[PDB]
């Protein structure tokens, strides 16, 4: 089996992207945020708090006939932004772009964070990182990935995030008519749950490539790509006027600029990621600060490779028994 399914910016800014999912009998049609940095699947459901609720589609176990009440269950997240939700969990039917798991875990709110209430373009999460990191308790449970590999034709999902437009996440095969060149496969540690790996250095603009080692995961939950001091003060320092503001919480710059490219290796391949994909325009309506997509991961305690990097490229997740993470310019 295959599934494909266009995946949508949630705004102008491509803060985050949707992308329909079914769940339940008949189908109700939720927009989940794909993550590959985390693993739970949890939505907005008639069993959240009517106040936290303002805009969203919310999923009604009760109206769906395959669902099923996991008894005793029970999750609870917080994400590195410091945005949270818990609840209870129900297994149900649920497809992507064709694709379809029966007796998936359906995390459903009973509570989240303020900055869930006030996104009402974001109906909930669908975790793609390794299900050891699920938070379903007293019984961990598995991926959307991880219970739909065996009947795929290849264990293998990929994401195309687009560029102020759409993309496509496909599960099960890889399009060949996606990308540029070759994909570069590159090792994966699935130590801390993550998609975690290696790239093999950077370059700035049409400066000369900087081969060091840096660490980091593979995540589509989040929005900007946060690399070492050195490496973003090294970014930024070809931007006149730029400077990393503690009062707006990370580096802006003038609205006037015009940004570098950034470049960064994959083994021996090299993915460049425009100028352009780097602004996220101004902090506040009318600003002429606006706030960069290269920030700092210093405060974090790990890379993240967030949408900024994986737009640039086609991302093949290859969940084979030893995992690795495939990259090609598009
Ligand atoms: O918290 C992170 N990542 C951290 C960011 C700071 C540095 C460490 C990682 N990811 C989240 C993301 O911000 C949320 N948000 C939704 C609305 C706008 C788009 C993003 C969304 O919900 C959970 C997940 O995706």
């Amino acid at each position: 089996s295959t599934g494909s399914a266009t995946t949508t910016p949630i705004d102008s800014l491509d803060d985050a992207y949707i992308t329909p999912v079914q769940i339940g009998t008949p189908a109700q049609t939720l927009n989940l945020d794909f993550d590959t940095g985390s693993s739970d699947l949890w939505v907005f459901s008639s069993e959240t708090t009517a106040s936290e609720v303002d805009g969203q589609t919310i999923y009604t176990p009760s109206k769906s006939t395959t669902a099923k009440l996991l008894s005793g269950a029970t999750w609870s997240i917080s994400y590195g932004d410091g945005s949270s939700s818990s609840g209870d969990v129900y297994t149900d039917t649920v497809s992507v772009g064709g694709l379809t798991v029966t007796g998936q875990a359906v995390e459903s709110a009973k509570k989240v964070s303020s900055s869930f209430t006030e996104d009402s373009t974001i109906d909930g999460l669908l975790g793609l990182a390794f299900s050891t990191l699920n938070t379903v308790s007293p019984t961990q449970q598995k991926t959307f990935f991880d219970n739909a590999k065996a009947s795929l034709d290849s264990p293998v999902f990929t994401a195309d995030l687009g560029y102020h437009a759409p993309g496509t996440y496909n599960f099960g095969f890889i399009d060949t008519t996606a990308y540029t060149g070759s994909i570069t496969y590159t090792a994966v540690s699935t130590k801390q749950g993550f998609w975690e790996w290696t790239s093999t250095g950077y370059a700035v603009g049409s400066g000369t490539f900087k081969s060091t080692s840096i660490d980091g995961i593979a995540d589509t939950g989040t929005t900007l790509l946060y690399l070492p001091a050195t490496v973003v003060s090294a970014y930024w320092a070809q931007v006149s006027g730029a400077k990393s503001s503690s009062s707006v919480g990370g580096y802006v710059f003038p609205c006037s600029a015009t940004l570098p490219s950034f470049t960064f290796g994959v083994g021996s391949a090299r993915i460049v990621i425009p100028g352009d994909y780097i602004d996220f325009g101004p902090i506040s309506t009318g600003s002429s600060s606006c706030f960069g997509g290269i920030q700092s991961s210093a405060g974090i305690g790990i890379n993240i490779f967030g949408d900024v990097a994986l737009k640039a490229a086609f991302v093949v997740f290859n969940g084979a028994t030893t995992p690795t993470l495939g990259f090609a310019s598009k």
